[PDB]
């Protein structure tokens, strides 16, 4: 089974690389972590920063999720991270992407006891 934390791993970490791979990182990445198999993810951020840095996120500052909702936060330090984004061609099955490497403050939905992150919300 898949716990909400373990899902925010598969989804959105990458600790294995301090940067995303190559050209093709995003279609490997979104392939692989099973991202892509009922549609295509329009967008997805893989973060190339320890778990341990990741889950201390939500410990730090507290802002509005997108969706308004109160339970997020923003990290203090930026964080490497690669947004994999649909190019115009993507179309299911077919789904492609281009990889965008950044260093960029995260924010993040944290949930549960111990409190965890559970979605990446967006970065800034
Ligand atoms: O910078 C972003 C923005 C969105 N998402 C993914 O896309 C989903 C919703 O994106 P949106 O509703 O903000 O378009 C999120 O739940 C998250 O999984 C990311 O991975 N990185």
């Amino acid at each position: 089974k898949e716990t909400a934390a373990a899902k925010f791993e598969r989804q959105h970490m990458d600790s294995s690389t301090s940067a995303a791979s190559s050209s093709n990182y995003c279609n490997q990445m979104m392939k692989s972590r099973n991202l892509t198999k009922d549609r295509c993810k329009p967008v997805n951020t893989f973060v190339h920063e320890s778990l341990a840095d990741v889950q201390a996120v939500c410990s730090q500052k507290n802002v509005a999720c997108k969706n308004g909702q109160t339970n997020c936060y923003q990290s203090y330090s930026t964080m490497s991270i690669t947004d994999c984004r649909e190019t115009g061609s993507s179309k299911y099955p077919n789904c492609a992407y281009k990889t965008t490497q950044a260093n960029k403050h995260i924010i993040v939905a944290c949930e549960g006891n111990p409190y965890v992150p559970v979605h990446f919300d967006a970065s800034v």
